[PDB]
């Protein structure tokens, strides 16, 4: 039931940076795969889905609880990984802004939610070893 490129034959996924109205804070997520490695929330595309702000706003709500309008589309980013050969992942992000964080949603019992500073979301996305995801958070309008 997922998409993929019909170019590199790359996995299509989205994704949103969810900034507060101040933009001095972004909401990161856990990892399922591994439970200490913090990341945001972003998810495969479905065959369905007419656009990518279907999936990046879905995929918000379901791994982090979290209610916006997005205000921004910030590109793509490949998971370019060790050796030659094509990306396996296309990365599509939308800057969104927090309208409102709910207590309940889909995967809250499997990870856990914070708000973090863009200096602490940075080491954090390098501790999680997930380049991809912060070129995508600079490409935000995050105060640094
Ligand atoms: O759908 P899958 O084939 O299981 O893909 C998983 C899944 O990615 P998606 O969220 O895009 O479906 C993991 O994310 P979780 O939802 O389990 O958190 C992700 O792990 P991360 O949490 O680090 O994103 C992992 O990527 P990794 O290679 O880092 O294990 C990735 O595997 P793929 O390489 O097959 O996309
Ligand atoms: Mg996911």
């Amino acid at each position: 039931n997922q998409v993929y490129s019909p170019v590199t034959g790359a996995r299509l996924v989205a994704g949103c940076i969810c900034l507060t109205p101040d933009k001095k804070q972004v909401l990161m997520i856990t990892s399922s795969a591994h439970k200490k490695r913090w990341i945001v929330p972003k998810g495969g595309v479905e065959k369905d889905e007419p656009n990518y702000e279907t999936t990046a706003q879905r995929e918000t709500w379901e791994e982090a609880g979290c209610i916006g309008k997005i205000v921004a589309n910030l590109g793509t980013v490949e998971d370019m990984r060790p050796g030659g050969g094509p990306p396996r992942t296309e990365f599509h992000f939308y800057e969104l802004e927090i309208e409102n964080l709910l207590d309940k949603f889909p995967e809250c019992h499997k990870r856990h939610r914070k708000l973090y500073s863009y200096t602490e979301a940075k080491q954090n996305l390098i501790d999680a070893k997930r380049p991809e995801l912060l070129e995508a958070l600079n490409r935000s309008a995050i105060i640094k």
